[PDB]
């Protein structure tokens, strides 16, 4: 990891953590938190989930209740990220958001519509298979160029690791950025408790972790998707926690937004 591991104070350290958490019961004055976002037809998962805490974080940290952080100006202005719609580093996306800053969704709203991601949408999207998105320009002007410019950071970027890391930074801070590896049989998972079972390996994927729990004696982490609110449980889905279930546990990214 390019980032300082996350140190945990005296004071946090010993804090007895519930059996189950959800950050949008632990700051349900926080809009942004129960939102599902949609990547499109884009590998910009790296991005989108990024923007997505880093909004939830300046309602949990940074005293802005309802700010969204552009996915795109993180998408295609961090070139050292990855290579913008065909993958990056969720790690050098949060330092991208200290040392540099991102605009928001108002200065410059996500450029690729709603698609379908799994099968069948509801709502009328079109497969995202039907599109073919290359990585979008760097803008240093909000698209409506009369909206003026308003740059949000961090003061502090840290990685996380394991089970316990990951429930004692969400209970305090709130949801941050982690990856796991995809294979064939989470594509169509709806429900239940996920655990990779059969499948070829498809590819990295990074996510918005918001919450942990157990459901009939098996411990889970509740964690929101980036394929919009039909895939799923309503954008969401359960996975096993405690074992780094396709490497979930393995790494995690965060930082504190400072107020602007
Ligand atoms: C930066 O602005 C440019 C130009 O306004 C955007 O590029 C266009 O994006 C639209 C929607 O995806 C496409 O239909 C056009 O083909 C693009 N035009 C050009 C000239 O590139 C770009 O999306 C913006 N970048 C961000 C990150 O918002
Ligand atoms: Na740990």
């Amino acid at each position: 990891s390019i980032l300082p591991k996350r140190r945990f104070t005296e004071e946090e350290a010993r804090a007895p953590l519930p059996s189950s958490f959800d950050s949008a019961e632990a700051w349900p004055n926080c809009p942004t938190i129960p939102q599902i976002a949609d990547q499109s037809a884009c590998g910009s998962c790296w991005a989108v989930a990024a923007a997505s805490a880093m909004s939830d974080r300046f309602c949990t940290m940074g005293g802005v209740q309802d700010v969204h952080i552009s996915a795109g100006d993180l998408l295609a202005c961090c070139s050292d990220c990855g290579d913008g719609c065909n993958g990056g580093d969720p790690d050098r996306a949060w330092a991208y958001f200290s040392s540099t800053g991102l605009v928001s969704d108002y200065c410059q709203p996500y450029p690729f519509p709603h698609c379908s991601h799994h099968s069948k949408s509801k709502n009328g999207y079109p497969p995202c298979s039907q599109f073919n998105f290359d990585t979008p320009k760097c803008n240093y002007t909000c698209d409506d160029p009369t909206i003026p410019v308003v740059n949000y950071r961090s003061w502090t970027s840290y990685a996380l690791q394991g089970e316990d890391d990951y429930m004692r930074e969400l209970f305090f801070r709130g949801p941050f950025e982690v990856a796991f590896d995809v294979y064939e049989d989470f594509i169509a998972y709806n429900s239940g408790v996920y655990h990779h079972v059969s499948g070829q390996y498809l590819g990295g994927h990074a996510v918005r972790l918001v919450g942990w729990g157990t459901s009939n004696g098996v411990p889970y982490w509740k964690i929101a998707n980036s394929w919009n609110t039909e895939w799923g449980m309503d954008g969401y889905f359960l996975i096993r926690r405690g074992s780094s279930e396709c490497g979930i546990e393995d790494g995690g990214s965060a930082g504190i937004p400072l107020a602007p």
